[PDB]
């Protein structure tokens, strides 16, 4: 089906939950068109109308499953999040990269890593050169968000809608 499937993971209190909630809106409950943990919403990019469905369960269990199952969600893209103000958040999102690039099934599928929490200037920890770097030399695609200033939110789905559809050639 013409479903995208994006899986958020990253450290707790990076703003997965906020950036999900934050895409999604707040929907009109009229619309027919999904529990625990789950965004699902449309989109036009570039002309295509796309359905995202966005997994954000890192927290409740998706975390645990990789530890202990060795086992990730499946997804077309994968969202590796951390804080900008965070430097230990920045280093699991890195960790997390490592670690999945070994699951051998998403080698040809786009994996971003997202530098949220723009909007905190004055407490950043990460610079935004070293959170490209990190891109460049583990092979992700980089952004930098703010969900609390929506910043780059929507630009950030739209690409990862582009990176899929280029994919499936
Ligand atoms: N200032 C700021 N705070 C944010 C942003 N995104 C999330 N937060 C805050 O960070 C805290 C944890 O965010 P949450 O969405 O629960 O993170 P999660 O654990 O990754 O799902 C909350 O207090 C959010 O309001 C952001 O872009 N800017």
């Amino acid at each position: 089906n013409t479903y995208y499937r994006v899986v958020l993971i990253g450290e707790q209190g990076v703003g997965k939950s906020t950036l999900a909630n934050i895409f999604a809106g707040v929907h009109d409950s009229m619309d027919s068109d999904l529990g625990e943990d789950t965004y699902e919403r449309t989109l036009m990019v570039d002309g295509e109308s796309a359905t995202i469905i966005l997994l954000d369960m890192w927290e409740n269990k998706g975390e645990n499953e990789w530890l202990h199952d060795h086992c990730m969600q499946v997804g077309d893209a994968y969202l590796i999040v951390y804080s900008i103000t965070d430097r230990a958040s920045f280093e699991k999102a890195s960790e997390l990269r490592i670690q999945l690039r070994r699951a051998r099934q998403t080698e040809d599928i786009p994996i971003i890593l997202v530098g949220n929490k723009s909007d905190l200037v004055r407490c950043r920890e990460v610079s935004v050169s070293e959170g490209r770097a990190c891109a460049v030399v583990f092979d992700c695609k980089f952004i930098e968000t703010s969900a609390a200033v929506q910043h780059n939110v929507k630009e950030l789905f739209e690409g990862i809608v582009r990176q899929v559809r280029l994919r499936r050639d």
